[PDB]
């Protein structure tokens, strides 16, 4: 599924990521758009073999398991493909666990770059929440 971005700001309210650790609406919504376009099928490989999954690009090194990225962990005890889901519970849950971690949003690497440090508030303006 491929979210509007006002779609996704009221999905990613009603299971609570506003302000969630300090992080208001907007960076949750910029981090999406950069990361995967709000396509919740986008993947990426990266080149030590692990791939990203999902709306927030969500890493099988650490967080999800696909099956093919050996050593790896998978703390969000999830299989990758569920984080392709139309339904972004899932990813939103596991994306939690990830900014509670101790590095905040910066283990997004597209926020870090595009959305930290600009007016995020703009990516929840006109949008009824
Ligand atoms: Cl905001
Ligand atoms: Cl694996
Ligand atoms: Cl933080
Ligand atoms: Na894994």
């Amino acid at each position: 599924k491929v979210f509007g971005r006002c779609e996704l700001a009221a999905a990613m309210k009603r299971h609570g990521l506003d302000n969630y650790r300090g992080y208001s609406l907007g960076n949750w919504v910029c981090a999406a758009k950069f990361e995967s376009n709000f396509n919740t099928q986008a993947t990426n490989r990266n080149t030590d073999g692990s791939t990203d999954y999902g709306i927030l690009q969500i890493n099988s090194r650490w967080w999800c398991n696909d099956g093919r990225t050996p050593g790896s962990r998978n703390l969000c005890n999830i299989p990758c493909s569920a984080l392709l889901s139309s339904d972004i519970t899932a990813s939103v849950n596991c994306a939690k666990k990830i900014v509670s971690d101790g590095n905040g949003m910066n283990a997004w690497v597209a926020w870090r770059n595009r959305c930290k440090g600009t007016d995020v508030q703009a990516w929840i303006r006109g949008c009824r929440l």
